[PDB]
């Protein structure tokens, strides 16, 4: 029937521009959102960024400014990033939220009153002369191997020797100058282990990609270790409840982001039933969550655990996909193959990406690669030689000549039915995450018109003399080819779909193609979508090294 469904993306880090590695993410579920609305579903598309830690502390203070305001404006450039790139948000919100306080109080009272909160005193090096516990890569030193100056964290970078800092010779801090020392604390840790074997049963239970269970085995073999989420002041985010001076750390109050937003999304509506209703315990709703394959254990096991521990639902799946390279190689700053989403909307369009994008997606969490070269044929090969060539190819004649109205029936039935009995095929695909095989599927019925359009030669029998319904029979023909084509790529090229629905004079639904137009006047055409050059890219590419 009608599914209920919320999906979200992973929380961007307010500390730093969206890249094209996250508009994998970003357009893998924008694609299966959209096609999601087109089947009839009520559908949630979910995000907001994750706004606390000591980092945006400390780069707010560095820069002069409160993490509020520094926090506010990263939020509002993501956000354009993604309105850029058509990325169809119902709500994008942040985990600095009264929300997101409300709902990391709930839960923490919860796993607390459950029993699943444990107190435990650690060591840490702490800055004294700014009172404040030091993260690794905050302490600097000279590598105690090499002897090597400058070296931060846990390893050098030089003689790549790994140690715990408080080996490095003549530690100091980085945020004041002063000499760390160790210092004792107590932490809040959720246990974790006391939830192997429902996450066992539950893994188990036919949901995540294969190659994601076979990960999860790795992980119960290991054993689930408790995972500390408590922070020490000074920090910035929300205070635990009855523990002055703690703070959430990032792994509980981040995912709560997603809750947060989706209540901030109800409240925003006037919804008082649907957040119980999507998040309650025995919901029937579905929740996803698409994610990269570096947070995948905590997708898995943590929030799961901790879900269930506070008595709510777990996700009904999680849609892993892998890194983006680009030319092959992992994403370079010196070579300008670093680009940002707001660098690439400035020399081209979203669509061309979202398109290239999902070509090499799949239900697989393997590496996509972005080859600028191949890309730029892909896109004038398939966007504007087969699918556009189809439109304007066949809507000058029918405009012309007969004043923009399509024939009163189909000139080939059978080649219609074609391509409507391809629906169940391609439709089975978006949803099953299996784009690749959507795009082959769509692009073998591009050529299929094509070398329909070329057998019937209307710039031939647009010359001989008694052949004008001929003519317009097989331009309507084209028109309507061209009409179902773009309905299955709806889901992918938004922009295109728009002009191509302002031309057709329709608006393209997914049981719209059982009827063709017939009897139906389409607009004047106008350039549907323009080739791209080589130049083009490399302009992209000094613009990213710059
Ligand atoms: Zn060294």
């Amino acid at each position: 029937v009608a599914k209920k469904i919320l999906v979200t993306c992973a929380l961007p880090y307010a500390n730093g521009s969206i890249h094209l590695g996250h508009m994998l993410e970003h357009i893998q579920a924008d694609v299966w959102v959209r096609y999601q609305r087109m089947r009839g579903h009520e559908v949630n598309f979910i995000c907001a960024d994750d706004a606390h830690g000591t980092p945006i502390m400390l780069k707010a203070q560095q820069l002069g400014i409160t993490p509020e305001q520094m926090i506010g404006e990263m939020s509002q450039e993501h956000q354009t990033d993604f309105a850029g790139f058509n990325i169809s948000y119902d709500n994008y919100h942040s985990t600095h939220s009264e929300e997101n306080r409300q709902l990391s109080e709930l839960i923490y009272s919860r796993l607390k009153e459950n029993g699943f909160i444990k107190n435990r005193t650690i060591s840490q090096l702490y800055d004294p002369e700014k009172g404040m516990f030091l993260p690794d890569r905050f302490v600097k030193g000279t590598c105690p191997k090499c002897k090597s100056p400058d070296q931060y964290g846990d390893n050098c970078e030089v003689c790549g020797a790994t140690y715990s800092p408080t080996e490095l010779i003549e530690p100091k801090s980085v945020v004041s100058g002063a000499t760390p020392v160790m210092r004792d604390s107590e932490h809040f840790f959720f246990d974790l282990p006391s939830f192997s074997e429902m996450l066992q049963a539950w893994t188990r239970s036919g949901a995540l990609q294969e190659q994601v269970a076979n990960k999860m085995q790795e992980w119960f073999e290991s054993g689930l270790q408790q995972w500390d989420i408590s922070r020490d002041a000074p920090y910035f985010g929300f205070e635990i409840p009855n523990a002055p001076g703690k703070y959430f750390y990032v792994w509980l109050d981040a995912p709560i982001g997603y809750m947060g937003s989706f209540k901030n999304l109800c409240d925003k509506r006037g919804d008082s039933v649907s957040f119980d209703e999507y998040w309650k315990k025995d919901s029937t709703a579905e929740l996803y969550h698409f994610i990269g394959k570096d947070i995948v254990y905590f997708h898995s096991l943590f929030w799961p655990a901790m879900l269930e521990g506070s008595n709510f639902r777990k996700p009904s799946n999680l849609f892993v996909h892998g890194y983006v390279t680009v030319n092959g190689a992992k994403m370079s700053k010196s070579r300008g193959t670093f680009i940002k989403a707001s660098t690439w909307l400035n020399h081209f369009d979203a669509d061309s990406l979202r398109y290239y994008y999902t070509a090499k997606l799949s239900s697989r969490i393997d590496d996509i690669d972005l080859n600028l070269e191949d890309f730029v044929q892909r896109v004038n090969a398939d966007i504007v030689n087969k699918v556009v060539n189809l439109a304007s190819r066949n809507a000058g004649f029918i405009n012309k000549r007969f004043d923009g109205v399509l024939a009163s029936e189909l000139a080939d039935p059978a080649l219609y039915k074609t391509f409507t009995d391809a629906a169940e095929v391609i439709g089975e695909a978006w949803e099953s995450r299996e784009f690749g095989k959507a795009v082959r599927e769509i692009m073998a019925l591009a050529d299929l018109a094509n070398r329909y359009v070329d057998e019937q030669a209307p710039w031939v029998v647009a010359k001989q003399a008694g052949r004008d319904a001929d003519l317009q029979a097989i331009c309507s023909m084209g028109i309507n080819l061209f009409r179902v084509l773009m309905t299955y790529l709806k889901p992918v090229l938004p922009k295109l779909t728009e002009r191509a629905e302002a031309f057709l004079n329709t608006e393209l639904t997914w049981d719209g193609i059982q009827q063709p137009l017939l009897g139906h006047k389409v607009n004047p055409f106008k350039a549907l979508y323009n080739r791209i050059d080589m130049r083009q890219v490399e302009a992209l590419v000094e613009a990213s090294k710059e």
